[PDB]
């Protein structure tokens, strides 16, 4: 075809679509070019089009389509070998297509990885010098990175857990078995490419995912993972946690120190006295501007490294969000010191609210604080922001109607009468706050169905619906528990201060002493003993 | 009775109406209870507002939701 | 959390008045706490400036506090 | 009400000469798993009388299954 809709669609590519073996075989035969590259809009992701994305290449349809037949004759035919190795207009193999077309699905992702597997052990077979595992696409993206990235945990699974009995598929093994006593055994995991490596390390793919990749409270629970980063925790990071939980923890109360004991005079900046106590009052304002100054830097960095798309920018990464803000309200309260205006008092209060409020960020890592601070989020997102929403309405609108009703009283008056029917929701409303009016029945009237609409109904219905939403939430906030426990290791580790290499952990060992040439492969494999009371 | 037990929206709107028109022949009828009127429409107006909730995937359900309990909960409890 | 929360307005409303009756963390601190157990006042001093700061921050601590955590206090104790 | 005669006939598919005229729904294209199948809308979305959404949204309330009939396939993607 030579239109752009089907352009490069050829004989091969029907074939292979229809599941003929015989013409494929014939057209091989014939001098179809078995690299020919349908490359028109039809084969493309084009989310606002139909199509079907496979690659673009005809070993890459065999392999997406479950044909295996196809596949081992393209690579393994006299007329014209397949290039294993060839990539597609976006740069992607054959496996990086098989990653593409996994959806986590039992039936999609069971000969996903079985024809992963058998496209490795072929690519081993013609090319034992080529690793494939290794290319990376347009996007610097490898089959472990891009399945990494796009949340396809069926494949992921497989491929960090892929272990392969028979001679001269070892190597390809990323878990292997070292010793074994009867019931217990000790495993080895590769480790490459998943603790540190030059781009897409796994776990900063999977913590600073964009939030929309569908698993990635799920992906952290895979084995390996796991428990690399319980042991990240316990060797390296717990310790600094808790020393950074404790700098925060005197930042912040040398910030309140600092606020509490603001002079009272007016037009800032205030001359220092000569005194003890003014010494410590200045000292501690600038130990809190430098904090602010730090965590708004930070807050920079954050926003340039990881380039949200102004949603992501959002719905997630909302303690940075947080942060962030603190540190705006507290060199805006700078500014207006400055300034020689008083309203700088109104920032700082701000800030300081933040702050303490922002305590609740350590919260995390510890397993049952955690998962109360989660769902304190995802409530205030959802349930609280739709009763706004509601009783706000409510409120407005009785709030309108009775200041309507009153007549010269001392109410009288939006604000007035919106606190005062506000009263009644924390349990201190007066119900007959006011004579100024006329027609009493229509006041009482008034007041008693706006308390039967929002106190009785609307209160105990958000708590209802609070009940009900704790009861969906545990176990994502369960798993967003393990997810915060990642990023803070990776962050501890990037930073890091001090130059300090022994947050590389597992040690090198040796797997199996013989690649395919003679020499012998170390991997920084990372032990994991089990124990088994089937299959002796 | 398809007129009560279903199409709420509708009986609220016109109740709201009604209301206002009533206000409207106080008004002009020189007594002062036009005002009792108005205030009542008032009021509706504002709750009447969550009709348009439906159209919101999220607020929809919620509407739905309150409506719902209304028509159990809270009458059985009121009772 | 909550006592996280209750501090944290307190230190803020505190810094905020100055030179009034309460004036003082523990004062102001009870006062905030009355919101808990349904007694709060909401209006329970003009000694200072900013009355919309003021507000504001009752307001913020009201709906964090009293609307929110107990609530999610019922209902975390129900998933018990 | 009867949804499940109604689900039946929306998406009625025979695949025989001379009574594909018969079907409902279609298949045009399918190039590998993905496939673009076509449903008639004949007096769906509107009728000489009694268009189906017509009938399914005015009806009388005492319909057994009047809210569950719009999760038939054809209308719930119709009406978004
Ligand atoms: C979500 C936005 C960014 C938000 C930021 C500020 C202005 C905030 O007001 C809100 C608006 C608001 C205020 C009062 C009631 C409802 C909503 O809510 C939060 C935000 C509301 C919060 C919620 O408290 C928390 O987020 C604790 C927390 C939970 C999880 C986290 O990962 C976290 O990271 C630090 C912090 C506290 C305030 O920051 C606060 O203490 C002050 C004085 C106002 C609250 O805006
Ligand atoms: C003095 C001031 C008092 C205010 C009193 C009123 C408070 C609520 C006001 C909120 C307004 C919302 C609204 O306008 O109506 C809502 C809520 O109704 C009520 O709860 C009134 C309680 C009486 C639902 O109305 P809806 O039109 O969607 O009815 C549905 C049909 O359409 C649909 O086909 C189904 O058959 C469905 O079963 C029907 O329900």
């Amino acid at each position: 075809y030579t239109d752009s809709y089907y352009k490069g669609q050829t004989a091969l590519h029907i074939a292979i679509e229809r599941r003929n073996m015989t013409l494929v075989t014939l057209l091989v035969e014939n001098g179809a070019d078995v690299q020919a590259a349908a490359n028109g809009d039809f084969f493309k992701k084009t989310k606002g089009r139909p199509g079907f994305y496979f690659g673009e290449l005809p070993l890459s349809l065999a392999a997406c389509t479950n044909q295996l037949a196809i596949v081992k004759f393209l690579l393994q035919n006299s007329w014209q070998p397949a290039d294993i190795s060839a990539r597609d207009s976006v740069g992607n193999t054959v496996l990086h297509a098989l990653v593409e077309v996994a959806d986590n699905t039992v039936d999609n992702t069971k000969f996903v990885t079985s024809m992963y597997n058998e496209i490795l052990i072929l690519g081993a077979k013609l090319h034992p010098t080529l690793k494939l595992e290794e290319i990376t696409n347009r996007k610097g993206l490898t089959p472990l990175a891009l399945a990494a990235s796009s949340g396809k945990i069926g494949v992921l699974a497989y491929i960090l857990q892929r272990e392969i009995h028979e001679p001269e598929c070892r190597h390809l093994s990323r878990k292997f078995t070292e010793w074994a006593y009867g019931p217990v055994h000790s495993s080895l995991y590769d480790l490459s490419c998943i603790d540190t490596c030059e781009k897409n390390s796994v776990l900063e793919v999977i913590a600073y995912s964009s939030s929309e990749t569908p698993n990635r409270h799920d992906m952290l629970l895979v084995e390996p993972l796991n428990r690399l980063l319980q042991d990240k925790w316990d060797r390296f990071v717990k310790r600094i946690f808790y020393f950074n939980f404790f700098v925060y923890c005197l930042y912040m109360i040398i910030f309140t120190a600092a606020a509490y004991y603001r002079p009272v005079e007016g037009l800032p900046p205030y001359k220092l006295k000569n005194t003890v106590g003014d010494y410590f009052r200045v000292t501690g304002e600038i130990l809190s501007v430098s904090g602010g100054v730090y965590f708004f830097f930070r807050g920079i960095q954050y926003f340039l490294q990881r380039r949200p798309s102004l949603k992501s920018l959002f719905v997630d990464s909302y303690s940075e969000i947080l942060f962030f803000v603190q540190s705006l309200f507290m060199l805006v309260s700078v500014v207006l010191y400055f300034s020689q205006r008083k309203e700088y008092v109104a920032s700082m209060v701000f800030s300081l609210a933040m702050g303490w409020t922002n305590m609740l960020y350590y919260t995390r890592g510890f397993q049952q604080m955690g998962i109360y601070a989660v769902m304190i989020e995802k409530m205030i997102l959802r349930d609280l922001c739709r009763f706004m929403f509601v009783y706000l309405v409510f409120l407005f609108g009785f709030s309108t109607a009775v200041v309507t009703l009153i007549e010269d009283g001392k109410y009288n008056s939006l604000y007035s009468t919106c606190l005062e029917l506000f009263k009644f929701t924390i349990g201190m409303g007066d119900l007959e706050f006011t004579e100024n009016y006329d027609f009493k029945a229509v006041f009482i009237i008034l007041l008693l169905a706006y308390v039967i609409l929002t106190y009785i109904l609307l209160l105990n219905m958000l708590i209802a619906l609070m009940g009900e939403t704790v009861n969906k939430i545990a176990q994502e906030s369960k798993n967003i528990w393990k997810l915060q426990r990642a990023i803070t290791i990776l962050d501890t580790e990037k930073s890091f201060l001090k130059c300090m290499r022994k947050a590389f952990r597992s040690g090198k060992l040796l797997q199996v002493g013989f690649t395919p040439d003679g020499k012998d492969d170390y991997r920084w494999c990372f032990r994991v003993d089990e124990v088994n009371w089937t299959t002796w």
